[PDB]
């Protein structure tokens, strides 16, 4: 009864008439345009809906054996969200001794732009590029994060998609405060200089091309086709062309293991580092790597900051220790061996007394490599920081985040049957289910909101309990993708306990299909499955500044002038031809906060996802 749940939402959202997927067959981030997470606009894709898209199809295959979709979403991504090696001009040009230019962080957005440093700040020296190329070529196989399928910005030519950039503006630049601007800048739009002059400073300003990833979606990706592959040589498909593409993914995936600016980890300072001395063997929050259009040059930076949230045990477990997805580089092998066992103890290190796995770690200190404060814990020299990144909405004050971590956490467990990380996944159960509030009706509330106190003890290869570490639930809420997450690690939490274990844990199986069965039951919808959300957030809809600096004056390509005072709305003027724009003035103005539905591309694929890997085993 499961898999059909899976088939009947896997029907929804390639039905035409739902709105899930362009023209193309890219998936949009939600039906709803009016919406505003990560992506400002409804109708933009993310490279984590095209991970999810990798992930369901590679369902789809082991449930009919047809993976002619799960090969057409790799050709779609290897088309439009893989840049295309005439969209990578000026690649060969990369100097691995010098990857980079030095660049701070600042608290706040008005810093911004920041002074760019020369020679002041010496940047250390990339060991995998000269393997890399040696191995492919000089074009990078990674994914661009963010982009707009239909050209709703307006940043290119008819309706052509369009990569696009966003956060670039600090912690407490949130996505009310953000600037879309498109990553391959042609200086047709915006003020003079193209969008470069809002962020970096620059005495002299050419034409550029940028992409940024998400090594979450890049792990996703490469773990969807390892499940892939897996149920194909189960069917007997031949997949070796996508599994060397999921490979040589892997392979290049190795630029987020390092330092921003390949820098010494634990240094405390702006140290450069030698080959290997600068990897942290940690998925950092992005890579980017960029060029100049009409000249002959290019650069890539990896990132300091380390969020718990990102690392993914299973995908360093599969291109360390198996053989058909062994990385064309002979040292790549060993640098995912390094980075399993850093992974697992950073996991381990962060764990609190009631069992809430805390935000991650960084090796700069403010995003400006200054000295720890007096008291600050460390692992492997890199200080601890609840919320990594963005501090504006709270990085780790969304619980979506522990359901995401742990459940990779718990599919290494099954796989491999790992006995060093098992206090570690008992402890965080019994915390999800002390803090799961059900109720004798059909209804139920997860943690929305977190809120964490203290600090863990200094790493020394053991864990200490963490008595200063603690955790409470400050706000109970119904969200669908959430619940999809954590009852998929609940139920690999079930299935890795009957393989690994004396017997299987009956607690977790049953809270995952109790949460599996109420949330379908009370919320399913034409569209797939919603509920209503209260989000109060959205008066900033109408009065967040949006910080454009003063005196840069530029144009929005359907003519939105950006200046400063500009609010949320102001240079997004399509937004008032919306059909919820209405209401949502409504409501604004009469005062109570605006009640919406929204059916995301993600939070489906999370339920579709966790339905069948509970048909899974089972």
């Amino acid at each position: 009864m499961y898999k059909q749940r899976f088939l009947e939402l896997w029907e929804e959202l390639h039905d035409p008439s739902n709105g899930y997927f362009s023209s193309h067959g890219i998936p949009y981030h939600a039906v709803e345009t009016l919406i505003v997470e990560a992506p400002d606009y409804g109708h933009l894709t993310t490279s984590e809906a095209m991970s999810y898209y990798l992930w369901l199809e590679a369902l789809y295959g082991k449930f009919t054996g047809d993976f002619s979709y799960f090969m057409k979403a790799w050709e779609t991504i290897e088309k439009y969200m893989i840049p295309d090696s005439t969209e990578q001009p000026g690649m060969s040009s990369y100097n691995p001794n010098s990857p980079a230019t030095y660049a701070d962080e600042y608290e706040d957005p008005s810093y911004y732009p920041s002074e760019l440093k020369f020679d002041t700040v010496r940047v250390g020296s990339d060991p995998v590029h000269n393997d890399l190329v040696s191995a492919y070529g000089p074009n990078m196989y990674l994914m661009h994060w963010l982009m707009d399928v239909d050209n709703w910005y307006g940043f290119g030519t008819g309706t052509r998609a369009t990569f696009i950039n966003t956060f670039q503006r600090g912690e407490q630049e949130s996505t009310w405060e953000t600037i879309p601007h498109p990553s391959i800048e042609e200086f047709k739009y915006g003020g003079p200089n193209g969008f470069l002059d809002l962020f970096t400073k620059d005495r002299s300003y050419a034409k550029q091309w940028r992409y940024t990833n998400a090594p979450d979606a890049e792990g996703r990706a490469i773990q969807a086709t390892y499940w892939a592959n897996q149920w194909a040589k189960e069917h007997g498909v031949n997949l070796s062309q996508y599994v060397k593409k999921a490979s040589r993914m892997g392979d290049f995936l190795r630029n987020d293991m390092f330092d921003k600016y390949f820098m010494k980890i634990g240094a405390q300072d702006k140290t450069p580092a030698t080959g290997y001395d600068s990897a942290h063997y940690l998925m950092a929050w992005y890579t980017a790597w960029g060029g100049g259009i009409g000249a002959s040059w290019a650069w890539k930076i990896g990132c300091s900051h380390a969020h718990a949230g990102y690392q993914n045990p299973m995908t360093a477990w599969i291109l360390a220790n198996d053989p058909e997805f062994k990385p064309e580089s002979p040292n790549g092998a060993n640098d995912w061996a390094k980075s399993l066992e850093r992974q697992l103890e950073f996991y381990q290190w962060l764990q609190s007394a009631e069992g809430g796995i805390a935000g991650g770690a960084t090796n700069s200190w403010n995003g400006r490599y200054e000295k720890y404060p007096a008291g600050t814990s460390t692992f492997y020299g890199m200080a601890y920081v609840p919320h990594p990144v963005y501090a504006d909405p709270g990085s780790n004050q969304w619980f979506g985040f522990q359901a995401w971590s742990m459940q990779r956490v718990m599919e290494y467990y099954l796989e491999t049957g790992d006995s060093s990380v098992k206090n570690l996944i008992k402890k965080w159960v019994d915390w999800v289910m002390s803090e799961i509030k059900l109720y004798d009706d059909g209804t139920f509330a997860i943690p929305s909101d977190l809120e964490w106190s203290g600090q863990p003890d200094t790493w020394t290869g053991t864990y200490t309990g963490n008595p200063n570490l603690h955790v409470r639930v400050t706000s109970y809420g119904t969200d669908l993708g959430v619940a999809g997450s954590l009852a998929n690690a609940l139920a690999t939490y079930a299935a890795a306990t009957e393989r690994w274990e004396g017997k299987l844990d009956t607690k977790a199986r049953d809270m995952a299909a109790e949460l599996l069965d109420r949330m379908w039951n009370l919320y399913r919808d034409d569209k797939g499955l919603s509920a209503p959300e209260t989000r109060e957030d959205y008066v900033r809809f109408f009065e967040q500044e949006v910080y454009v600096p003063q005196g840069w004056s530029g144009t929005m390509p359907n003519g939105d002038r950006i200046e400063p005072g500009v609010t949320f709305l102001d240079i997004r003027s399509k937004y008032l031809n919306d059909p919820d724009y209405p209401k949502l003035q409504q409501a604004y103005n009469e005062g109570k906060a605006p009640v919406f539905n929204y059916h995301r591309f993600w939070a489906q694929c999370d339920i579709a996802i966790a339905n069948g890997l509970y048909s899974i085993l089972f």
